[PDB]
């Protein structure tokens, strides 16, 4: 027994199957508690949940101290290189703070449910990480990788032209406003969901004064001709050189 | 897309819906309207419901959803997909 | 009055072209300056699209 469960219990691949095991029954507690009322106390489920959120924060800071080198700046450095290392500290610390939050009474404890649900985001990106064993999954998620660069160029591309109807919509459109955030709002709501589908048929060209409408504004008959500008540029133009970004990197990853 | 479908879906329904007794139709939510914006449909009304305007109050700071969403959509809709647009074409001579 | 009104419209038409202009500001990058070479060079193939 002692030699075999010693054994066994130190194979690196079953001290893996442990962690991935756990990792996996965390997330679907953190399921149960983030989609449940949260009374004033914690709840059993919570409790376990914040447990493992300082557990894993003590086994950072154990192998923090426990690194190769002998000065103290010189491991801080050490973890710090690594990317998943340091997104790990940012969340764990703001799941240590959203724990501080919530222990609290109103109006914070709605706020440090929200900041829950955003530890929920990140705790599931991580699972990418633990998908690094599969000689399948890992090549994909390398390549996932690699796409994020071509990304950047698309989406700030993207941002000229949608902002520039933005600007142009809620200009001809809406004539008469007065000093207000929503125009911001307005500038960056109508205009890009328009890239995924809904084109929001009637929110665009209603029909002008007839039974009454108001008198239709200015000139207002420009913007579905710019739309139309819009979204031939932004549907055919840009996302179709994305996909042939894509082709041509993805070789060589 | 299981896991970045599935973030998505556990953070709108935790924003949104802010207090409900346990109940098996919240995975339903959950695997529901975001599965279904991946193909075309934005379930545009139920995104930025108006609020607190002289309608019932607003659920928290519930300006995440709108902004995640967006990120998601951008992920969803464009990376992964257009991932497999390229795997597709690659492993296509091959086989 | 009502010119003003059609004098409004115009300037933003402009603004259209004016955000257009910061494409040549990106094109100084050493990355971004490459990827609006191609958005030219694809223009002229869907110039073709747009007619079928
Ligand atoms: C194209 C993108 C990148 C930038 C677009 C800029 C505008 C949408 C922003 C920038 C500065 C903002 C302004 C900054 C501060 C204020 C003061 C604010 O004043 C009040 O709320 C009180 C007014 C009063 O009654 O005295 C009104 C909104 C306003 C004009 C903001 C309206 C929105 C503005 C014009
Ligand atoms: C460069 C790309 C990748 C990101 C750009 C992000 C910003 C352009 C976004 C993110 C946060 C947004 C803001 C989030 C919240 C508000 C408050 C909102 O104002 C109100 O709700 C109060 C006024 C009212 O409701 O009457 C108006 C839109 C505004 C300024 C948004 C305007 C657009 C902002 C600045
Ligand atoms: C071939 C591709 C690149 C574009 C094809 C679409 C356009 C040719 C269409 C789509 C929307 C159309 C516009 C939709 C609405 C109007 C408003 C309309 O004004 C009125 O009806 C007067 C006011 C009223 O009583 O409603 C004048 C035509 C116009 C500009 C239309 C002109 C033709 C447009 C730009
Ligand atoms: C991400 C996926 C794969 C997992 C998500 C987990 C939850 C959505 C599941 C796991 C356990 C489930 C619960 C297990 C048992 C029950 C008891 C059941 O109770 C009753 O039907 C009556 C109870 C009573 O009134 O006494 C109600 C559903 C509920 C809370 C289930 C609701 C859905 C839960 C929370
Ligand atoms: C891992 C991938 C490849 C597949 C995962 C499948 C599950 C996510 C699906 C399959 C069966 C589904 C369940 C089938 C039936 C129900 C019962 C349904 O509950 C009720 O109708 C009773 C409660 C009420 O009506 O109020 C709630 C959704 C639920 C749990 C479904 C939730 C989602 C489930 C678990
Ligand atoms: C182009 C890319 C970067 C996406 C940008 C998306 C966000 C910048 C926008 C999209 C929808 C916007 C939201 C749409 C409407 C509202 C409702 C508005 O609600 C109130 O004013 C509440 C009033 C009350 O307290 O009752 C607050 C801003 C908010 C959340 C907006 C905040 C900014 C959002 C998230």
């Amino acid at each position: 027994l002692g030699r075999k469960i010693y054994e066994f219990y130190n194979a690196p691949i079953v001290k893996f199957w442990f962690y991935t095991l756990a990792y996996i029954g965390y997330l679907m507690l953190f399921n149960y508690i983030v989609l449940v009322k949260m009374e004033r106390w914690p709840s059993t489920q919570e409790w376990i949940v914040i447990s493992y959120i300082f557990t894993l924060g003590i086994e950072k800071m154990r192998e923090i101290l426990m690194s190769e080198p002998g000065k103290l700046l010189q491991k801080v450095k050490v973890w710090l290189q690594e990317y998943w290392n340091v997104t790990d500290l940012i969340a764990i610390l703001l799941f240590s703070v959203g724990m501080i939050l919530r222990l609290q009474d109103q109006p914070f404890r709605s706020d440090g449910r929200v900041i829950y649900c955003v530890n929920i985001i990140y705790w599931y990106i991580r699972l990418l990480d633990i998908f690094g064993v599969n000689k399948y999954l890992g090549p994909y998620v390398m390549m996932i990788g690699k796409m994020m660069i071509d990304m950047m160029y698309f989406v700030i591309i993207m941002l000229v032209v949608l902002m520039s109807f933005g600007v142009a919509r809620q200009a001809i459109l809406f004539p008469n406003e007065e000093p207000s955030w929503k125009l911001a709002k307005n500038i960056f709501y109508m205009p890009y969901w328009m890239i995924y589908g809904e084109v929001f048929a009637d929110q665009i060209d209603p029909p002008c004064g007839q039974n009454q409408l108001p008198p239709c504004k200015t000139g207002a008959w420009i913007v579905p001709a710019i739309m139309a500008c819009y979204l031939l540029v932004a549907n055919i133009l840009l996302v179709n050189l994305l996909i042939a970004v894509f082709n041509n990197t993805f070789f060589e990853v």
